[PDB]
């Protein structure tokens, strides 16, 4: 059974005094009632770590993760725990970190220790219900000193550390270059390779303040969107996914950990793009997880101009988008 669901930001970004959110049981009920069976939980290690003191985690905070797992499992939903901001790295505001995970031994030791903590805490929980997504969207080769070699070495070290404690724990790794680049060098590790559905960024992240490349972009149109001297359409998406498909043909399990469109793009344009990526996922037999359930990248009153919402099982949803998400499952 393929994994279809949503990412939830309950413990996504830490701020002084901010407590992680309780699981959104009503949202989880919606997922269960509409056939979704997957939830990705990207977390900020600062929720349990003070001033980079990696080896002194506040384990009391893990009770929230226990709760998320319990509520997901009760509704037959698989939970994928991800370190979004990990010791020494976050794709967003990496400058806030003291260390650099890709080169610093102290950060790597802290990172491995975090994963060993979770491996020990959840040893015995079936992979049917729980998987570990090591680190969200690693940077581009040449950024922060990352190379395919040192990234692979760190992933292998972490995977071996987790497996020494719990050999049955399913592990997921994100593609390089912000989840865009396939990793044939890690194909034999027996882990899920997780890609993304945000291309073309000119469409999905149009007017997204956190994305530097949004500067000077024209109002998105689709298909055949001209961006960076390249025309984007379904054929271009196939080219983009080819390296991932080549790996899947070799026996590697692939999944789309995050995908979606921001809420500044015209809805007709967004829907047209969704039809292409989702039809490709169906053809490839890939599972997928939308970035938001509620929010700009979600199905509940996202806000795109032209969109219409209707009450359905507890929420005001974009029925057209919800239908597309359901129709492309295999």
């Amino acid at each position: 059974m393929k994994k279809y669901g949503f990412n939830f930001q309950w413990m996504y970004v830490w701020e002084e005094g901010r407590e992680p959110e309780p699981p959104d049981k009503k949202a989880l009920d919606f997922l269960a009632e509409t056939g979704f069976n997957f939830v990705r939980i990207p977390v900020d290690y600062r929720f349990w770590t003070r001033n980079f003191d990696y080896f002194n985690p506040d384990k009391k905070v893990f009770e929230y993760i226990d709760l998320y797992l319990r509520e997901c499992s009760a509704r037959n939903i698989h939970m994928c725990l991800n370190l979004h901001r990990a010791p020494g790295y976050c794709i967003n505001r990496n400058d806030i970190e003291r260390d650099n995970l890709w080169l610093d031994k102290r950060a790597q030791d802290g990172f491995v220790y975090q994963w060993e903590l979770f491996a020990k805490r959840y040893k015995g929980v079936s992979s049917k219900f729980l998987s570990f997504d090591l680190v969200n969207e690693p940077p581009n080769i040449g950024q922060y000193g990352l190379t395919r070699e040192n990234h692979a070495s760190l992933i292998i070290r972490t995977v071996e550390a987790i497996r020494k404690i719990d050999p049955d724990r399913e592990i997921v790794i994100d593609g390089l270059g912000g989840g865009n680049i396939a990793m044939p060098e890690l194909a034999h590790l027996g882990v899920v390779h997780s890609g993304r559905g945000y291309q073309p960024m000119a469409l999905t992240h149009y007017q997204a303040s956190w994305w530097d490349g949004h500067k000077g972009l024209p109002e998105p149109y689709y298909p055949d969107l001209l961006w960076q001297g390249k025309v984007w359409n379904k054929d271009t998406l196939r080219e983009y996914y080819k390296p991932w498909r080549d790996l899947q043909q070799k026996g590697v399990n692939v999944h789309i950990g995050e995908f979606g469109c921001f809420n500044k793009t015209s809805n007709d344009v967004a829907i047209r793009w969704f039809e292409d990526v989702l039809s490709l996922y169906k053809e490839f037999e890939w599972g997928y997880s939308l970035w938001n359930f509620k929010g700009p990248f979600g199905i509940v009153e996202h806000g795109r101009p032209g969109a219409k919402y209707e009450y359905y099982r507890g929420f005001k949803v974009d029925r057209e988008l919800l239908d597309l998400l359901v129709e492309n499952r295999v």
